[PDB]
């Protein structure tokens, strides 16, 4: 139950409906989820999406990331007949990447298909100054947070061994 940060990116017609008056609405989810909930700079005038920087152990992740996918389907930022579906970054340890996907890819392709989420590694990633690469798991609130815990879980085992 470590302290994790989770990039979760949202429309940005919904920043202001996430951020609230005078910041209200942002400020509660923070408490109520016990985590820091912060809105990252855009990186232009024109793009489509906004990253949401949530930080705070995995049982904070789920109230964080639950009450702005709750609050984004309030606002009617899903599809006709349609759960809300939103993008989300975790790092996890540039060795353990390989685990993630396993032999063949057969250990995402099958987290993927037990979860409905889409669980994607980029190619070709730099590992950053901790020596961790990104994940992508992209799906509804549900789908999002079993692939999450599943990948902690494999980022875990691994550490276990030796």
């Amino acid at each position: 139950s470590e302290q994790e940060i989770v990039n979760l990116f949202i429309p940005t017609q919904a920043v202001g409906a996430i951020i609230g008056k005078k910041g209200a609405h942002i400020k509660q989810l923070a408490r109520f989820a016990g985590a820091s909930i912060k809105i990252a700079p855009a990186e232009g005038p024109d793009v489509s999406e906004r990253m949401v920087i949530i930080t705070g152990p995995p049982e904070a992740q789920f109230k964080a990331q639950g009450r702005i996918f709750g609050k984004l389907k309030e606002e009617n930022f899903f599809n006709p007949k349609e759960e809300v579906k939103l993008e989300a970054h975790i790092r996890v340890p540039s060795s353990t990447a390989g685990r993630v996907i396993g032999k063949g890819g057969k250990t995402v392709n099958e987290l993927q298909n037990l979860t409905s989420a889409e669980v994607i590694v980029p190619r070709d990633q730099t590992p950053d100054e901790n020596e961790e690469v990104i994940v992508r798991i992209i799906g509804h609130f549900f789908a999002s947070q079993t692939a999450q815990r599943k990948i902690r879980e494999i980022v875990q085992q691994v550490k276990q061994q030796e």
